């Protein structure tokens, strides 16, 4: 459980695992981001809807 | 060490995710499909009716 060689070793895996880390926080943020507006869009259509309201006329020429 | 598999995991998980996701899209649509039919069918029978018009006339050989 003692060595001196493996300075080397054990800074290259933390490394590794911080720029791993990094760019799962980065996909994260991107990916929940995205999941909001698709909410947030589907809102918006279901509410739009117009309705004719009256008669119709018909004008002859 | 640790981060190089969970790479691999994560893949795995992300093409289900999405394999699912386009079965469950593509379902979802026909099952609409379907659903618009049997209203316009429905209305379509109701208003299909015939009635008779004047006396029955028997003509004797």
């Amino acid at each position: 459980i003692t060595a001196l060689e493996t300075a080397i070793i054990l800074i290259a895996f933390v490394v590794v695992a911080s720029v791993f880390a990094f760019t799962i926080l980065s996909a994260g943020t991107f990916s929940t981001e995205r999941g909001k507006e698709a909410v947030y869009a589907g809102l918006s259509e279901v509410r739009s809807s117009i309705e004719i309201k009256g008669s119709v006329v018909i004008i002859g020429e």
